[PDB]
């Protein structure tokens, strides 16, 4: 039997886009983010967090119109400190003055989500506490002090994920920093709780699961071919074979892999001129990336079948900047632009496919879409363009999937054909359609 | 020039008692205490904290009923947890669903404590925090990230003791377990701002500065003589002998604390409330021969008492310190006959022949402690007889003795190192 999804996978494929919006105490401290500093230097004043103008409303509906169909907030990053009203993490929206010591953010936002027709996910940063003493996932001294803070820290982390599975509804996905290691060892036994309180969000992710897998790179694109089979059912290094390259193996998949762990883009939208920002960080107003690039990642990455991760920056007053959303609206009227309304379309269950155009025409972009829940059956396809009655090969490629978006040389055509060559079953094609964008 | 107490350091030996209440989150826990364990391991589940019953109040009220003055309450232990409003702390009744997050026990703490006339005063555990990972002030690990988390623990612990000097009102005494030790090493730079918040407050204590030290054991008492002069201003390095006497030719006044827990009887030994200890506070006989050889012996005397889960003074713990109260009232309150003077001589008459068993002597402290050697003699059919002989006097001395049969009492003082200053010498029959 082919590697299929599984059904919730599903909404991995289909949602295309997605936002990811880091917050954290670091915001407020007038000064640019370094990671390593804010690692291993706990918070002097955690009261600089103070978002008076805070409306979760505006960041999904900055995301919304990007086209983006599910949005993910830090509950905690690396400080510690939770957006959340915890009963384990003292180090939350308890503590702090705004809102009286009564804020939920995490709450503000899975409302947001869910009004505006958006699924909301969380991510939850273990890896990194600098208030209480972890790196890379360990609880920092030795002995039986260190083997008991690990043991405590473990349990710790499995009742904030607790927290954030029981009281925020259903989620789209829990999104662990650098994932959530081994539970054998120094990890959290999360599955467990993930899998009881959450049975239809995806994992992602610890040494035993992966339900998608960082694509290689945060250039918001992946590689081409790129297949969402994988040899081993997550993306940890320590699982994957020893030979294989695997950078390599997380850009491009593997076609023969018996795994569903599909391809993830990613890439902070402030990563223009240098910087490459996924916090706000002042000064960075014009280092969003110009609308021509944002739609070369688009079309390398839900064009190449990944789906793709925008990393967005609410600022210190509690908004996403003016510019920022500009930008992001700007992104998803282009793809509307582009790729809404096809010279034509059709679908089916063939290895061939004709597509009439009703008159001779300019064609440059085509798109194709396996019906994923059936696999990626398709392993070598030709397009070909009728111009002047011949037919002409306009491109040739491998993996399709969830989306393919072919552009070449525009062509003066009456009809375009999809041939599939090599397929390992019958092609489930439910779209293939032809545009002519300027 | 003689040694002699600053003006805030009277307040310390006028108070004679006073009581301390351990509180952190391990009383909740359902089982007995264990430091080595409590220090190191983070409590699992701090909601655990949930006091229904709390009436600090109650706690004034049972401590006052003992003769106490003054009232100090632990802030922070060893878990790490705060019972205020801390704004640097997270890990403190901010976090709890016990009053909604919005509780200050120190602040509920000093109004009662000013209700009653007991003068409140703080202490503050910071060398191990739980939570943190801290042991000694120290940060577990072997490079940048331990150091960095020291060093930010000890501004942690500066901030934390800048609002309870801060936002409390004026305070008796701020008390560092263990001591704050050196702010040129591992210890938080905690003088300056005792000083500058609260500069008639009692501090103790650092390498740098003591303004009481501790005689030496948790037995309640202090040996004979007990001297506050000290060779250094501070208790810092025979240093137990050295406590336990204090040193009548030393430049600083460092008087002496005596100390023990209420519940100190039958093996146990317990600064915290745990079950199953009802039965072993100490009887009343036991507290009153400690109160004569720690207040009556120079050294005042701090009672160690355990709020339990619900929020209060257990029942029989409160009876017990009305006992004694009522018990040091009934042997003290009323002399057979009272002198003053400033004179190296005092008779006492008594009116008529009768039995005596006890005196009191006490100097005007303020003056220093000219007294170095005295005795006490009863004029008995007509012919004096010593029924005493002593050093130290300072602000009390308490003597008891083989009852006689007296006209009058004598005290002689035969060494002194200046007109001595006696503001009580009285004489009492106690059945
Ligand atoms: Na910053
Ligand atoms: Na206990």
């Amino acid at each position: 039997e082919l590697p299929v999804p599984k059904p919730h996978q599903l909404k991995w494929h289909e949602a295309e886009m997605g936002a990811v919006f880091h917050y954290d105490l670091h915001v407020f401290d007038g000064i640019r983010y370094g990671q390593g500093n804010n690692r291993i230097n706990p918070i002097e004043d955690y009261n600089i967090f103070n978002p008076t103008e805070l409306n979760t409303d505006q960041w999904v509906q900055a995301a919304k119109a990007a086209g983006c169909k599910f949005a993910v907030l830090t509950a905690t990053h690396e400080t510690g400190f939770g957006l959340w009203q915890s009963d384990v993490n003292p180090y939350c929206l308890k503590a702090v003055k705004w809102r009286d010591g009564k804020g939920d953010i995490v709450r503000d936002f899975v409302n947001s989500c869910r009004k505006y027709g958006l699924q909301p996910g969380i991510y939850i940063g273990i890896r990194w506490n600098s208030l209480l003493g972890i790196h890379n996932f360990k609880a920092e001294g030795e002995g039986a002090f260190a083997r008991n803070r690990q043991a405590w820290y473990k349990r710790l982390c499995e009742k904030m994920v607790t927290e954030l599975c029981t009281r925020y509804g259903d989620l789209y996905m829990i999104w662990f920093d650098g994932g959530a290691d081994d539970p054998r060892a120094d990890g959290p036994d999360v599955e467990p709780i993930v899998n009881k309180y959450q049975p239809n969000c995806l994992f992602y992710h610890n040494i035993d699961r992966a339900d998608f897998r960082w694509g290689g790179s945060e250039t918001g694109t992946v590689e081409y071919p790129c297949w969402s089979t994988f040899p081993v059912p997550c993306s940890h290094h320590k699982r994957i074979e020893s030979s294989i390259d695997q950078l390599e193996l997380l850009k491009h998949g593997d076609k023969n892999g018996r795994y569903w762990v599909p391809a993830m883009a990613d890439t902070p939208l402030r990563g223009a001129n240098g910087r490459h920002e996924w916090f706000w960080e002042p000064d960075d107003e014009n280092n969003i990336y110009p609308l021509n690039t944002l739609m070369d990642k688009y079309e390398k990455s839900v064009g190449r079948n990944a789906t793709l991760i925008l990393g967005l920056t609410p600022d210190p007053t509690g908004l996403i900047p003016a510019g920022d959303a500009q930008r992001l609206k700007e992104m998803g009227d282009e793809i509307n632009r582009r790729f809404s309304s096809p010279i034509a379309r059709i679908s089916g269950q063939k290895k061939s496919l004709t597509l009439k155009l009703g008159k001779e025409q300019s064609v440059n972009y085509c798109i194709i879409q396996e019906n994923i829940k059936n696999g990626e059956r398709i392993r070598q396809y030709q397009i070909e363009a009728k111009v002047n009655g011949k037919w002409q090969t306009v491109c040739k490629g491998e993996s399709v999937g969830h989306k393919r978006i072919e552009k070449f040389e525009p062509v003066e055509a009456t009809a375009l054909r999809l041939t599939v060559s090599e397929s390992i079953a019958l092609p489930d094609i439910i779209n293939f359609s032809a545009y002519s964008v300027k």
